[PDB]
């Protein structure tokens, strides 16, 4: 029952040398339309997949809110984590 819009994503974090490659997954997301968790969920699994490419096999991606009642707005940041290349 979520009816606020997304407003803004990001991604920030540790992403493996791979921000100009992860960068374009957010064009997927819907911006200023009713925020939808299942287009944050598809970002984040891609993320973990073009990550795992370069031998990042064990990345975390955790999508953290900045809600703004007032406006019914969200914004998304997603924290990546690459984590270590194979060991």
């Amino acid at each position: 029952m979520l009816q606020y819009d997304l407003r803004s994503a990001r991604i920030i974090g540790n992403l493996g040398g791979m921000s100009a490659e992860l960068e374009p997954l957010l064009s997927a997301l819907h911006l200023n339309d009713t925020f939808r968790r299942s287009d944050i969920a598809d970002v984040e699994n891609a993320i973990k997949a073009k990550l795992g490419e370069r031998g990042y096999g064990s990345a975390t991606v955790n999508s953290v809110p900045d809600f703004d009642d007032a406006n019914k707005t969200l914004a998304i940041t997603l924290v990546v984590d690459a984590g270590r290349r194979l060991g």
